[PDB]
């Protein structure tokens, strides 16, 4: 069990092909009826074997600080928290929001949880008091975390509900420290499918539901992850990702607490400098990093013949895909290439070029052998074709390991899981070789800079202000952030369209929703196309824009901003 | 217009018809309604005016013996009285009113009271517990507080040491005051149609219990809706049979009644329902319109019924749950007569309804009131246009019919209620080639035992008082008598052992906390409750499961049933 | 039960065919048994496919036995005995077992079915003294012979079989039913005009009670009604008694003296069953 | 064109070769786009044309047990069946084994999955709980429909797979009766090449597999046979067959029920008793 891992570990020293196909072998062969990764693996594989090895160096490029923690003192932090949460009376089970920047006592307060049985929501720093208080509408918290920049929005969106509050740096009325109770707390005897994290994802079709994690699904799926990557125990890992998803959870912790490598974890507040961040990459000597096609896109536009990189010898990317461009230009000047690779919050990594694996540009790579990947047309038999497109599917018998629960929503379950296969709503063609090529969603669900959003979410939020009767969210073609939002608004009766109107209605989009969700573009239209039913068909607002790019023509009412 | 218009509707009443119905419409749609007051307006202005000296009221206690005969006047004066008196002890508009009293006409006495001074009252049930008047205490402080002798001491234990202005409509105690202690002349406060005089407390399927609110035309003119549907004219004696703290007396026993200048009659019992008296006590009346729920209908019809000839009984309806086929053809056959079985809620009037001039199909609520807009629409939410297709009744809002409340209390709840442009009822139907609606159940987990909207949270949270409760789910079983009872499966801590004595401890101690409507009729005890991946109860499951159990009339190994 | 027998182990065990039905439902693999090795049932007959399912896994033959409350075991599949499946066994040699026809004379061929009997010149022992009821021993004790009221045949090597009863006795779930009991309950309903009881055949409990009830003039049949005098019922008899099934009708099948034919309400109801209807005004439980 | 069927009828109550290809030649013009034979044909034409004429004389020559059907209270009975199966959840396309003797409630089973769009699995009384394991493994059953006599082998076959069962003869633990719903439900719109009817048959390599069978194909293909039979309208039509093949369908059920004919039904136990 323990063995299993320090097998996984040498399989990364040097990994191939062969070697993967036992590794997924023995995964098969664990008994996890009952298990606690941070017991099993973080206490009992790292703690003791490497506890005074660096677990994690952060540095926060604002404010200049660094951090330096040990498997050992990060064990003990982490157990302060849970004993501090356990005398707050929280029961296994109980729910966790957590919302801090990049900090060390965000890993501390993952492993309190994953180690105390809680389930924990990840959210975001720049969620609104809105999608706060929607969240919990849906999920109570039984206690909620944040630092101290953002306990305002967390005071704000509770209003007058009983909870546990804590901060990771510095005080604040009513909210607790969570370093003052003993660093001795005992694990909470999981069962390996009992839940740990909840993560609230969007949909096409309504408001964001819950992600459901189990004990293992994560904490053991991401081994898919981490040999995707190629993270080893000898590295320095960074990943550019932010708080409250699950890119975090993929290869900021896990991957690399896996395999025992020293994790690098850097914050910054507002918008990101590209130099400042990449000269403390190498300033850091990180060797294996995960930074996404959007930060890709932003750092070869920098002179690059201000870095070395001597020490840097991983370079990968996820969520969205990956210009052959960049690819290029990246490897033309130090020598690595930036493996792409594939999943969702649903998953782990499910495809990805391996450290092994000979790249074709825009291509994914080939699935891990731990997920039964499928190519299945629209009436759900499997695709044996080359260069014919079809839904990513993964088989459930035998259901694979990294794969969620399900949703928090049963009629969701119903639409994605059927005929024994988990949809991904992910549309692809394979090659002769097994390579597979992304071509975009089957849904109407958007990523703008490597976020993931919902229609009706933006939709919803729109029909807050008071002149908007009808709108329909769509994603555009934008090289720089891969989509952007793009709103169709039918005003009531009263209301005419003007820049001032779209504006307006801006403005108020801005403190209901998270920037990446407040529409780049607004066009007022008297009316949308529809089904007999009334359904709004986003598909052919998306291909009529096509075609008015193809003349360069603006919609009459179409404001950019 | 205004007056003008009830008298045009007073008229429809003693002979309706389609045609008819759709100018008393279209002649509400032009009231001035911008300031308000029903009491000055109509009961006052009309029936005061115009018949004064008509019985209003004629009352009973079928218990104590006692009667009453009260004119239009003598209660116009009797209700002066009260706002006098309340106005005494600083009561100005929308300061909050508990009423907490048996069927008396000083509960008449003090709606008017209400309606004409501007208060914001709100109808408190008599077998509600200290416990849950606390409850709504700290939901909405109360300003004032009105009970009967009967029902005093729960007020003053569930108050504690709040400052309130305490009355009693039956008989003396300290540090209550009487109501007739001013003069029978207060005049008006001029209140606008949109201005709130009811809240009502009302189980959801997702938390405590919260306010519905209800403005001075909502009800007062909203009832309209619920008057025609139920036939009720001027020259009726016309009883329903409701208890005080909900929105059936409002429609039945205030508001439909004295819209069109009936005799309202009122019928007052301790405890359980007499059948048999009862129907003594209609015939004995000659009561001439009746209102009761399904429940007394299906109680009724179990009787011998060459008992009664029912000489001067020409109306009979139900409101509030489903009516058997099966009722509403014994009660024909005998006494020649349809039960009219009709729907709405709290939050509403009357929104659909078989009116009297309408061919019953029986297990039918009838046909939508045109002055409410209503649709069944599917799961996307669009407008069902196909006969036998289930889908949600929903109310459109724009524009925004009268009878309904402005929202509730509680803005999460209005969230979900409210929706693309449409109010759900969160009621689930189909209609037929003809437009009449068939009930086919909730969308929630809302429970309706004896025609008591119950809310599984509210008993599942009293449930976890009990030392011994771990976790517990009460969902509905089919009952013919009650429509659904209240069970409750229970997961047991460490220690406490599944048995008849146990599961009587936890119900006894429920009965101090709950309305006997909500006390749990069977208690079973199990291991786990199944769960979805979220970690929420199945109660989808566990009525299939009760139903493979039933029919095997078999008990569930711990299931204890009282 | 099972996991107490197993923990005690208990090695002659006797349950009636009742538990033994909802015994072979379990995941049987949980149990050994292995201190058992005697399992017997009475009351009921004993279906086959219970016998060879317990025996398919515990490697035990459930063995079928008869008998009434008037005797002791009258006949039985004994130790030494090859059980026939559905078949009581023999009788036992301490009583004289006869079938006899409908004019009282003794069967002697396979096949026939008759009336289970006890020779009594000599009196076996374990009989009752008689009842305290002069009728019932008139009807019971005839030319020499007592009646079980049980029927039955018997084959080639002298295995009885039976048949069921040829009185209107009723057994659900192992209790033996009277209908007169549960018809004088129903008269105590101010609505009930006259009632008939009988038995229907159910797998889990062999039979259910059904009472026909005709009302009284002013009472009109609902599901309520039924309803509530069912729950009536329940105060007065023991729930084995309460009927599962009431059914409304104008009249009961009377012979040309006025006798109840509660033969022929059974023959209606299994009519009913061949073309799968519930009846008209039969409200099930 | 229905007025097809009203001309096929006449057809027969004195055919030749001439008029014969005519209807050939009208089969070929019907709109079979959406088609549901008992609405179209059973309700349409002869429950209304004929709701009272006998439509099934059924006997069991070892019970004794005799029954005589009308077509109206044939209709009426298939559709409490539709109504109860719906009841239990019963969409279109939804698989039920069937598995009975010759028996009225056949028929009204028949007539009720026809109605209701559903794909019905005939099964034969004969059949072992190994043979119905191998028809479970290659099609999963939705609900399955048996007599009391089979009832124990149906269960057995199944184990714990999760169906809805249903009996038309008596009463059995965890089994339903089909005559508790209403007599009324509503048609299913099926496509005429939307299935109906999947019947395991033998071949020469493997296990058997199922064939394919239509709205259309057996409810209007029986023509060809109706045609050859001579089946008419006046006749009291006999076809000495079992319950879980073609051959019910062709002739104890299609053939006469198309041309309005009373159906004669007799069933046995055991060995055929050529005399009797
Ligand atoms: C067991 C007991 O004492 O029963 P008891 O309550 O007195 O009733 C006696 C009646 O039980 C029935 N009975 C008893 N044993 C049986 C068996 N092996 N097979 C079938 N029926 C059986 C008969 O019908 C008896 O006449
Ligand atoms: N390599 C990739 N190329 C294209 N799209 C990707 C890639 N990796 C992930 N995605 C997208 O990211 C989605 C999941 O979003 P998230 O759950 O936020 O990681 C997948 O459904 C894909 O649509
Ligand atoms: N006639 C009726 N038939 C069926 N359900 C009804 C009927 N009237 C009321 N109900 C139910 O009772 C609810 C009204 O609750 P209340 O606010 O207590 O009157 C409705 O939402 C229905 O779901």
């Amino acid at each position: 069990v323990q063995d299993f891992f320090r097998k996984f570990i040498e399989f990364q020293n040097s990994p191939n092909e062969k070697s993967l196909q036992e590794i997924v072998k023995l995964v098969g062969q664990l008994d996890l009826r009952r298990f606690n990764w941070v017991r099993d693996v973080f206490e009992d594989i790292h703690v003791k074997e490497r506890g005074s090895k660096t677990a994690l160096i952060w540095r926060d490029i604002n404010t200049g600080e660094e951090a330096k923690l040990s498997y050992h003192e990060l064990s003990l932090m982490s157990n302060r928290v849970l004993s501090t949460l356990r005398k707050h009376g929280l029961k296994k089970g109980d729910v966790v929001y957590l919302m801090t920047k990049v900090h060390p006592m965000h890993w501390a307060v993952f492993l309190a949880v994953i180690k105390g049985g809680f389930v924990m929501v990840p959210s975001a720093t720049n969620l609104t008091v809105a999608e706060m208080k929607y969240r919990f509408s849906d999920l109570k918290p039984s206690a909620i975390i944040s630092d101290s920049l953002r306990a305002s929005v967390m005071e704000e969106a509770l209003g007058s509900l009983k909870v546990e509050k804590f901060l990771i740096d510095g005080k604040r009325e009513t909210w607790n420290s969570l370093e003052d109770e003993s660093s001795n707390a005992e694990p909470e005897d999981t069962r390996g499918e009992d839940v740990i994290i909840n993560y609230f994802t969007s949909g096409t079709t309504g408001m964001p539901k819950r992600v459901i994690h189990t004990a293992v699904s994560y904490p053991v799926g991401s081994i898919t992850t981490a040999s995707i990557v190629g993270v080893r125990e000898s590295d320095l890992h960074l990943n550019l990702s932010a708080t409250g998803w699950a890119k975090f959870a993929w290869s900021s912790f896990f991957s690399p607490l896996l395999v025992g490598a020293t994790v690098v974890g850097i914050n910054y507040e507002g918008k990101l400098d590209t130099r400042r961040y990449l000269g403390e990459v190498e300033n850091l000597g990180v060797t294996s990093f995960c930074a996404p096609p959007t930060a890709w896109r932003q750092f070869i536009t920098l002179d690059l013949d201000q870095f070395r990189f001597e020490r840097l010898r991983s370079v990968v990317s996820a969520g969205e895909p990956l210009n052959p461009e960049v690819i290029k230009i990246w490897k033309d000047k130090f020598n690595l290439t930036i493996r792409d690779f594939y999943g969702q919050t649903e998953t782990t990594a499910m495809v990805g070029n391996f450290p092994f694996l000979k790249v074709k540009p825009g291509s994914m790579g080939k699935p891990h052998p731990l997920y039964d990947i499928r190519l299945l047309d629209d009436e759900g038999k499997e695709i044996t074709k080359p260069y014919e497109v079809g839904h990513i599917t993964v088989k459930l018998n035998p259901r694979p390991i990294g794969l969620f629960l399900g949703y928090s929503d049963e009629k969701k379950n119903m639409e994605s899981f059927r005929e024994g296969y988990y949809y991904t709503g992910d549309k692809a063609y394979f090659d002769e070789e097994g390579y597979f090529y992304f071509v975009g969603r089957g849904d109407d669900v958007i990523k703008t800079s490597d976020y993931r959003v919902g229609p009706f979410e933006v939709e919803s939020a729109l029909l807050e202000h008071p002149a908007v009767a009808e709108a329909a969210v769509v994603g555009v073609p934008d090289t720089v952030r891969w989509q952007l939002v793009k709103a169709y608004i039918v005003l009531k009766k009263g209301y005419m369209p003007s820049k001032e109107l779209a504006e307006e209605i801006r403005e108020k989009m801005k403190t209901l929703l998270s920037p990446y969700k407040v529409p780049r573009i607004i066009e007022f239209v008297d009316e949308l196309p529809k089904t007999i039913s009334g359904k709004i068909r986003r598909v052919e607002l998306r291909k009529r824009e096509e075609e008015k790019r193809k003349k360069g023509e603006v919609g009459q009412n179409e404001y950019v901003f």
